[PDB]
């Protein structure tokens, strides 16, 4: 029923599936961005890591973030900026025991998950263009229709 | 020395620049959004008004909000939400016999001012996206650059 | 309660008011573009007009239509292409006795007037980027909250 | 000679190229929207299957299609829609016993293969956005510069 | 045949269009930027000005220009930053007793004249996002089609 | 470090990014274009080959280039055209005996290296439209941020 896994590739999902990613080290773990009013970068925490300044490489560029985790899981971070020239902050937070991120396009919304599994649920973000938001995935991923998000929420919160 | 007035219109106002509304009627004052997280409507209540529900275009929809002033001078009420699906709240209050009101994109923030005439000082309210913010404005309107903000102080409080 | 009349002018209506414009010549009407997968021009077509070629001037450009309008009121054409390099095509048809044109943004989509008064109804475009399209209106034009879009209507099919 | 075979895939055809793809299974063989005016979802049908209502997923939806073949060939059936709110009808068909299928973005049209092999020949559909028509496919196929579409006809009709 | 003359506003001028300002004081003509990679301000000097450091207010700051005009005509600088954190410097200037000064958005970049009447000459910009060029203008202006630039040339150089 | 190598593919590359294509034969390297005002092919030509026409299939149509190599090194040609109707000359030339060649997004232009390793230098193409600008690519490639283009630049020169 599940497809992929996927390599890593850089793409423009369509409308009305969820990517689930695979991530698999402390790393960008994927960006995504319309190139006029929307970059979403998510880094991958590993657990119990004190306050600490990381250099992460987005959208092409050398960006220093600074990160914590006094969680036992592992943390994504997603960061954001509407423009170049704003500095990204931390807009939401996935805590999780699997290493499974989200992200639909639907409904002109842009939508993933955040808070901690097994009780992860979804949250959505707007756009003035949703159809030309692209992303570069940095590990295996899965297609899956929006028609199955309950399968999708439960691999998210409980594993593949 | 100053800039205007101008004439009621829709625009998107520049960054560092006041811009001074002149309100005229207890209606809406303007109306400022990105449509992504910000929506702003200020309404006018003249003075001596015991509570009473109010209806009031904002954003194309008809909206009833209810509304007092229990004081001799006027209030303008910032009625606020940060997503398209929420309903309005009062977030903050001018109360001023000048009627002027003022709104700055600056520094990643929304900038207006709140108070009592003549002691009414600015505040912020955040925003992911400063650039796309626009602006219905139902009266004359001056311009001020950042620049000169201690005059656009003083027209505040004391008026032109 | 009506908003306007509002002189010709350039900028980009805010989501959900509907701009009712009041043709008074037999030219170009308005252009709205968002610069990327949209462009529509309508032009004003006179009644009875045995079929010929027209120069219009249309996003800058000069541009020749073939054009007719065997009927005893007014036809608007709506010339519709998605990229500067497609040729126009005539994408829908408002026949009208009270030469008053409708667009509207909202829910992702513009809408606009097609059919003949006094029984005109709406339909909805597509597009990628709806909060950036922008729009040149070369007659005098009204604003009108979507809340109520049935006078937009009335006037639309029976005049101001 | 021959260009691929590639795996299955979601990108954006680049124009001016015939896309062949091998199907090897009863399902969806690709999936093509440019989120506008144009959905086509391709469904293979095996041979002699007496007529019933088959569940596909396509754009991310449940899709119920009742579906027929009384020939000892493959059908493969065009679902099409113009808008997300129409419901999908079956506008072409392409009856193989080589199980390739074939899409063209060219002069402003989307071109396919239908009727019956050796005999299959191209069609058109028009659309008002030809270039963000993306496609997704999930078989292998191949790439042929409509240069050498005579060659892309006979493998059409004859296969590899 | 020609559009205006406007009254001073702030607006987002439309792409393949010149803007023809029609400068009337020695102070800041216009400002445009689309706060990511393109600051201009123009400003008037009159005839016969000595080299001295001269105080302008552009995009809501005080800045100081060196500024000069050792000729009977009128010179208009261009004043450049591409980045908010860097200093204007003259990148251009037109010397002109016609005061007409021109700007069109076209081709991804922002074309402007410069030079010497009667024989002023455009000229190029580059900039990453055209689109969300906006301007203030601070005199009467018209609009005039790129179809039409051979008059707004001869308007440039000899006056209308 | 080094993000690849990648398999041939067709897409839109991110904006930001170096592609860094390793040439294995004698024909087409990539072919890029935006279908609006850029179109380029890079052919690749062997070491000693004397001046002829040779045919080359670029964006599904059949090309003849006039083509020389008069040295020991390759010889990578890019063909350029910014039109549909027109015909394709030779822009530039990277002289190269590590048969690497890169294309990047930045800054509302392209930019490709040229002149002979190991003192090849980038320089830049303008375009309209860069964010719909797509690749075919017909070797394995790297992706190196702009933020690594020292290491790009090292590689172009010295190769891996």
């Amino acid at each position: 029923i599940l497809d992929g896994p996927y390599q890593p590739t850089t793409f423009t999902p369509p409308i009305d599936y969820w990517i689930l990613i695979n991530s698999n080290t402390n790393g960008v773990v994927y960006e995504s961005t319309n190139n006029s009013d929307f970059w979403t970068a998510v880094v991958a925490i590993e657990p119990h890591v004190n306050p600490v300044d990381r250099q992460y490489t987005v959208f092409g560029e050398n960006k220093q973030f600074n990160v914590r985790n006094d969680s036992d899981k592992w943390k994504f971070l997603e960061m954001f900026r509407s423009s170049s020239q704003n500095e990204f902050y931390n807009r939401r937070t996935l805590t999780s025991d699997t290493k499974l991120v989200g992200i639909l396009k639907y409904g002109g919304r842009i939508w993933t998950f955040h808070g901690e599994t097994p009780r992860a649920t979804t949250d959505s973000s707007n756009t003035a263009n949703l159809n030309d938001i692209s992303i570069i995935i940095h590990s295996e991923f899965y297609i899956i229709p929006r028609s199955q998000e309950s399968k999708c929420n439960e691999y998210i919160n409980n594993g593949l």
